[PDB]
């Protein structure tokens, strides 16, 4: 269900509630640990990967299987053993900072608008097959997107 | 002359050099004198609208056809004329900050990318036409584009 976009009504519409806030992301910050409890936290094949989770501040997207990759290149006790040697190289590893050297780490443009301005720019989120791996506040990541929550909001208005 | 984009060469491209850095813009706290200067300098339709030019963060993009309308509305004598009256009343009113409240100011999104990665990105910068009246800095004035300033990078990749 779509409408493309009429923009023939007095309404504000908050891309602010579309997207969502509880976002799972990995940061550059993260120990093996962290990124373990990620990995098993969520399976979104596409993450933001975050400079700090203090800041949120994003450096770019990251593909899951690679932060998966990663994390097994180092957890796994062959990568040189007693089960004393297998808990301890689990262990020591999951306290160090990860390496992320290799990761598939690229760019994506986000389509993130002015709050209320949905109300018209919708038009480029149904022509652009809204999807994304984030939107930031001015670098901060702020939340996710998909056309999906766009067209419940869309079928709320075409009804109102 | 075009391309669309070839993404078949290990080159970078830095967004931040096609980018005009020059750009004539009005901020929210101008004086109805810097308003006049603005548009005296620049012709230029669509301008970014900043909210201080100390910070140079935009709350959004404006018509000129505007800022003209909201200048004269006010520096003309006869919105209440001896020639003291009249000089008089114009400089009482450029020395006053602008009532930017009426004016033809909007939201845009904007084709802004991480510097290098226009060696992918130019794929999207062709096929949405770019031109823009501003690109940000995490929310800070950046600079303008154009497809056209693109195009003459095109041709240089394409030959390289």
């Amino acid at each position: 269900p779509d409408l493309g976009w009429n923009q023939l009504s007095k309404y504000t519409i908050f891309v602010e509630d579309i997207m969502v806030r509880d976002v799972k992301f990995v940061s550059a910050s993260y120990t093996y640990g962290e990124l373990r409890t990620l990995l098993q936290t969520t399976t979104v094949k596409t993450l933001p990967l975050v400079d700090s989770k203090d800041s949120m501040i994003l450096l770019g997207s990251v593909e899951r299987s690679e932060l998966q990759a990663l994390l097994q290149r180092h957890l796994c006790p062959e990568r040189r053993m007693s089960p004393e040697e297998i808990e301890a190289w689990e262990q020591e590893q999951l306290s160090q900072p990860v390496c992320f050297d290799s990761c598939c780490i690229d760019q994506s443009p986000f389509q993130l608008v002015e709050q209320t301005t949905l109300h018209k720019t919708h038009t480029l989120f149904s022509l652009l097959g809204l999807h994304l791996a984030y939107v930031t506040s001015m670098g901060k990541l702020r939340g996710v997107l998909a056309l999906e929550e766009l067209q419940k909001a869309i079928e709320g208005h075409t009804k109102s």
